[PDB]
C-alpha cells in the first residue's frame, strides 16, 4: 500500500461514461467537492495486480497533457481515480456533431498537444503502447489528454495503429509509438474514419510490409501527410522523435 490510497467511502460513482472490456469507467465525487472519473476492475477480466500497473505508471507520470491520477483504491473492486474530462475519447468527439464542424486549425491544435503529452513519455523513456484517438480524452476547451497506461511499460493489439516491427517482433520504442501517432493523425484528419478501410488484420500488415502508405486523406494538406509518411517510415530510426513533432506541429500556421 502506500500514500496514493483514499477511503472507497469517499467516492460516490454516478454516472456510467463507458466501459471497456476490463472493467467500466463512471463519473463520481471525491471527498463530496472533486468530481472525477473512475475506472474500476471487474472481479473477472484480470488480476488486480495487472489492473494497478496502470496506476503505478501514472503515479509516475504526470504531466499536464496526461491524464492526471488522483487516487487508487487498491481494494477489489479495483477503483482508479483521476481527473474529469468533459467530452470523452476523441473519436467519438471527431464521429459527433461538434467534431463535423472542427477545422483544420483545431485539429492541428489538438494534435499539437497529444504531440506535447507523447515528448513527455519520450523524454521519460516510457513507451505507450496504445496509442489511438479512442485513447485520447477531450476536456473542456478542445484539450485533449493521453490515456490508457494499461500497456505503458518503461523500455527495459490494436494491429492497424501499430508499427510494424512491433506487431511482428515486438520490438516496442517510442518511435512505434510515433507509427502510432501517424496513424492517429489520419483520425483527426478523416473525422474519425476508420485507418486502412475495408481491410483486415492479416491483409494490413501484409500491405505495410509491401510498403504501403495510407494516401493523403482529401481534405488534407499533403505537408501533413508527408509528416504521416515521416511517422510510418519503415526504418524506426528515421522517424521523427514527439518533441520535433510537437515543434513542427505548433509552428505549422506560420
Ligand atoms: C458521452 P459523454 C459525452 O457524456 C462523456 C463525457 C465525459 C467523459 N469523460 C470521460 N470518459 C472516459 C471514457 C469512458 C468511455 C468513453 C471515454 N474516460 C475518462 C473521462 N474523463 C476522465 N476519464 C479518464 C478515465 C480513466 C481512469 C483511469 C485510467 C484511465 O486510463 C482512464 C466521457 C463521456
Amino acid at each position: 500500500k502506500d500514500a496514493w490510497e483514499i477511503p472507497r467511502e469517499s467516492l460516490r460513482l454516478e454516472v456510467k461514461l463507458g466501459q471497456g472490456c476490463f472493467g467500466e469507467v463512471w463519473m463520481g465525487t471525491w471527498n463530496g467537492t472533486t468530481r472525477v472519473a473512475i475506472k474500476t476492475l471487474k472481479p473477472g477480466t484480470m488480476s488486480p495486480e495487472a489492473f494497478l500497473q496502470e496506476a503505478q505508471v501514472m503515479k509516475k507520470l504526470r504531466h499536464e497533457k496526461l491524464v492526471q491520477l488522483y487516487a487508487v483504491v487498491s481494494e477489489e473492486p479495483i477503483y482508479i481515480v483521476t481527473e474529469y474530462m468533459s467530452k470523452g475519447s476523441l473519436l467519438d468527439f471527431l464521429k459527433g456533431e461538434t467534431g463535423k464542424y472542427l477545422r483544420l486549425p483545431q485539429l492541428v491544435d489538438m494534435a499539437a498537444q497529444i504531440a506535447s503529452g507523447m515528448a513527455y513519455v519520450e523524454r521519460m523513456n516510457y513507451v505507450h503502447r496504445d496509442l489511438r484517438a479512442a485513447n485520447i480524452l477531450v476536456g473542456e476547451n478542445l484539450v485533449c489528454k493521453v490515456a490508457d497506461f494499461g500497456l505503458a511499460r518503461l523500455i527495459e493489439f490494436p494491429i492497424k495503429w501499430t508499427a510494424p516491427e512491433a506487431a511482428l517482433y515486438g520490438r516496442f520504442t517510442i518511435k512505434s509509438d510515433v507509427w502510432s501517432f501517424g496513424i492517429l493523425l489520419t483520425e483527426l484528419t478523416t473525422k474519425g474514419r476508420v485507418p486502412y478501410p475495408g481491410m483486415v488484420n492479416r491483409e494490413v500488415l501484409d500491405q505495410v510490409e509491401r510498403g504501403y502508405r495510407m494516401p493523403c486523406p482529401p481534405e488534407c494538406p499533403e505537408s501533413l501527410h508527408d509528416l504521416m509518411c515521416q511517422c510510418w517510415r519503415k526504418e524506426p530510426e528515421e522517424r521523427p522523435t514527439f518533441e520535433y513533432l510537437q515543434a513542427f506541429l505548433e509552428d505549422y500556421f506560420t
